[PDB]
């Protein structure tokens, strides 16, 4: 299929725009056209954010999964709330996994102790703004077990957990009261290979 | 009066107050920053919170699905972005455009996919609309199905954009190894999987 890789791309140079927790670069380049000459220099603004984690808690035996309930502004401007039905998911740090980084955010976002965990898909939140890579990995849980709200918050990441039946959640997602990405694709795998998962687990 | 509209969420809108948006930076992708309080689970007020938004426009996505010969037809094309995660800057995507004022979603749809793979989309069908990362960029994409022709594959952007044809069974197989990582051509193509018989026969 595709042809063209690295070594068709001259990367001229990179500056950081804008530089807070997160930051904005610019990408200056020149690649392959797809006739076989390169292109002018060409410009593109990218949004730095890091690379994240993402963990789809799935009980094989109620075949029911557990969602994470919380605020993103970002939302605001294009949806009905700003609080959105997700996975659980961290930024990976420094020298982590991302086997670990999704555990250890599974725990504290909801509480839930991941037993055997398989990986899922890796994917591009959006290629064209965006550097940030996300690798989804599914974790059998008894959703019995969730946490709840807490009393002293975490203002930051403030969450509240939330426990349905895979059917549903899925349902949910085809009508578009799940649309974040990370959920929408991990949930669609979930529809897809569902049978063969439960088979092979328990 | 009339009655609140139903969330599958605990909190609405009048739940939180964004009291200001100051500017970071700005290009023809801005960054801001959002200013803003909002109600706890506890039941309780957050204390102001400060977050950077990438204002990034929001876009139309199109499937290009041929039922009868139960083909698709993707985009190759370079995303520099991918290029510190990826083995290749150049993806294979689905036709995507930028909606702006005056345009529906069904409208981009249809004129990129002339000019980015000289395809004229029959019947339209929308399928699903995602936020990108919400916890970062206020990015949206709306997608739809178009009953295309493969035969008709071609194109204007042709040195920038190079189409290729495959079967849908390919393709997914392509999501599932990871041949095809972009969100909205994964969402895309695994709706598909799960609907083709059902669009083939609405189609047919
Ligand atoms: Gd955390
Ligand atoms: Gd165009």
């Amino acid at each position: 299929p595709v042809t063209f890789g690295k070594n068709d791309v001259e990367i001229i140079a990179r500056e950081t725009l804008y530089r807070g927790f997160f930051s904005l670069d610019l990408y200056r380049f020149r690649h392959r056209l797809f006739n076989g000459q390169m292109s002018h220099e060409v410009r593109r603004e990218i949004f730095e954010r890091g690379h994240a984690a993402v963990l789809l808690p799935f009980d094989p035996v109620r075949d029911e999964v557990v969602l994470i309930e919380q605020i993103r502004i970002a939302a605001y401007d294009t949806s009905e709330t700003p609080w959105l039905l997700e996975m659980v998911a961290g930024m990976i740090e420094e020298g982590e996994s991302v086997e670990d980084v999704a555990r250890r955010e599974a725990i504290e976002e909801a509480g839930l102790i991941v037993k055997r965990t398989k990986p899922v898909l890796s994917f591009l939140a959006s290629p064209g703004g965006t550097s940030e890579r996300s690798s989804i990995m599914v974790g059998e849980v008894d959703a019995t077990t969730a946490s709840g709200i807490h009393g002293l918050a975490d203002e930051n990441e403030d969450i509240r957990v939330h426990v349905v039946s895979r059917e549903q959640a899925y349902q949910w997602v085809e009508e578009g009261k799940i649309d974040n990405a990370a959920s929408v694709i991990a949930l669609q795998w979930l529809q897809l290979h569902h049978q063969a998962l439960k088979n092979e687990w328990a």
